[PDB]
């Protein structure tokens, strides 16, 4: 792990890093939120912002120092603060941002700044290639409603890494966390769909725990089984 300001960065692969930011909440302590940084050729792709604009600006600052390649785009995985809280920092830097069309629709209602572009998805959950221009190794998949209705997931092609966001919890998790906006009926099936969408992926990255094995997916699905 590397510390940069109030943020932590961990290299997961030759071209993949995890960024970690924290938000303090009275009576619940500091909560970590993870996103991904991917170097693809002569450019950098980012998955999810940090909690805030200032923290997200630091991600860009870290990228400039450690990778020194222009950030081509960013993808945010749903309309909550830990994923889209720092959209302004991205837009201020002239970075093209992408989100589920539903996330952008929900964003103002959630007090979030919408992404500049909208992703749409086929009936099998895979992103419409026309909506995800120049995404490189990023394979975006909508597993169905779970943590939220708009939640999406990202696989990193050429690696053993898949990003489940807040949909997937680690194998040692006791709860599915914030179920405030959750679809308790479909959550389990959505978790399993994610696993099936990236079957060879052996490293599962998620929002609120260190990278885990595929057991995180199964364990999450089985916790969600008890919500039906
Ligand atoms: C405040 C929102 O951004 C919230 C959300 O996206 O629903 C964040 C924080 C909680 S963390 C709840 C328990 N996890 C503790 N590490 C959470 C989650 O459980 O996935 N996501
Ligand atoms: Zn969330
Ligand atoms: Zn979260």
């Amino acid at each position: 792990d590397q510390r940069f300001g109030d943020l932590v960065f961990r290299q997961l692969a030759p071209n993949v890093w995890q960024h970690t930011s924290y938000l303090d909440m009275p009576g619940f302590g500091a909560v970590a939120s993870n996103g991904l940084i991917v170097r693809d050729g002569g450019r950098v792709l980012v998955v999810d912002t940090a909690w805030t604009d200032d923290q997200t600006a630091q991600i860009l600052n870290w990228i400039k120092q450690e990778i020194n390649l222009p950030v081509a785009l960013a993808v945010v995985t749903h309309a909550h603060q830990d994923k889209m809280g720092g959209m302004d920092a991205l837009h201020a830097a002239g970075i093209a941002t992408y989100a589920n069309a539903l996330s952008n629709q929900l964003a103002p209602q959630e007090g979030m700044v919408a992404a500049q572009h909208s992703l749409t998805f086929a009936a099998n959950g895979w992103v419409e290639p026309a909506t995800a221009p120049n995404f490189g190794p990023l394979k975006v998949f909508y597993p169905g409603p779970g943590h939220t209705s708009d939640n999406i997931t990202v696989g990193i092609d050429g690696t053993d890494i898949a990003f489940g966001g807040c949909l997937i919890k680690d194998s040692k998790a006791k709860s599915l966390g914030n179920l405030g906006d959750a679809d308790t009926e479909h959550y389990a099936a959505s978790a399993r769909a994610f696993g099936a969408a990236f079957p060879k992926a052996s490293m599962i990255v998620m929002s609120h725990s260190a990278p885990d094995s595929r057991a995180a997916i199964t364990h999450t699905a089985r916790m969600a089984d008890k919500l039906r």
